[PDB]
């Protein structure tokens, strides 16, 4: 998820004429072009067509001025064109200029000037500045891709929300990598470190620095097995056992053999 802007800074129509080789609306008078523009984003393309569907999507602006102007909480001379794709850092940029003439018709020979540029383009890079000059116009204008806050990489397609709940704690780092909290770990970072020392072979834990032992298993470091209950003069290795000192016997080794 993120967006693509393009930011008009200049425009030229000296003469005040169409691409069609008319006046807008000896010079070609003074009722000038009421200029607005359109911006065309689509696939990338070998040979640059002026047909084809705008595919990424598409803007336009108001109308900013009469024949030539620069610009300059609303930019009328910016362009926001929002994806929800990945980036594909390869495509197509059309940009066209028209007049506007008060007519709820469309007028397709109303159109001042077209210029393409087909070129790739990441996120990472700020503002690329681009000239063109046309039969007819010369446009100066900066483009630049971003990703909408907790996105991130090449596409705008890595997400990273950072998160301290239910479901996991970590923070983002500036690549959009999960950094697990102190005390944390795993891939999504909602499994815990348990006290240093704790067998985890018999341990566990679901909060940070806790070891309890599994059935049969007790202590500390839950390294200690649990006899068999009421086990007197014998020891244990494995859980459940009542291995008797010498000279003593018996299930619970309380009977002496002496
Ligand atoms: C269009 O121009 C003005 C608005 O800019 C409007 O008042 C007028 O009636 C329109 N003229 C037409 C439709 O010829
Ligand atoms: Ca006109
Ligand atoms: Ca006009
Ligand atoms: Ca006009």
């Amino acid at each position: 998820m993120g967006y693509f802007e393009l930011q008009l800074s200049a425009l030229r129509n000296v003469n005040g004429e169409l691409l069609s080789g008319a006046c807008c609306d000896g010079g070609c008078g003074h009722d000038e072009c009421d200029t607005y523009v359109r911006v065309c984003l689509k696939e990338y393309q070998a040979k640059v067509t002026p047909t084809g569907p705008c595919s990424y999507g598409h803007g336009a602006t108001p109308v900013l001025g009469g024949n030539s102007f620069y610009l300059p909480d609303q930019d009328p001379g910016l362009v926001v064109i929002p994806f929800q794709f990945a980036w594909p850092r390869s495509f197509t940029l059309i940009v066209e200029a028209w007049d506007w003439d008060n007519d709820t018709t469309p007028n397709e020979e109303l159109l001042i000037e077209r210029v393409s540029h087909a070129g790739m383009i990441n996120p990472e890079d700020r503002w690329k500045s681009l000239h063109f000059s046309g039969h007819v116009a010369h446009l100066e204008l900066q483009i630049r891709v971003r990703c909408d806050e907790n996105y991130y990489s090449a596409t705008c397609n890595k997400f990273c929300r950072p998160r301290n709940d239910f479901f996991g704690h970590y923070t983002c780092d500036q690549y959009g990598n999960k950094a697990c909290m102190d005390g944390w770990m795993g891939k999504e970072c909602k499994e815990a470190v348990c006290k240093q020392g704790c067998n985890l072979l018999h341990g566990g834990c679901t909060v940070p620095g806790e070891c309890r032992c599994s059935y049969g298993w007790q202590g500390r470091f839950c390294d200690e097995c649990v006899p068999y209950p009421g086990c007197v003069h014998g020891s244990c290795v494995e859980p459940w056992q009542c291995n008797c000192e010498t000279n003593w016997g018996g299930l619970l080794c309380d009977k002496d053999l002496n």
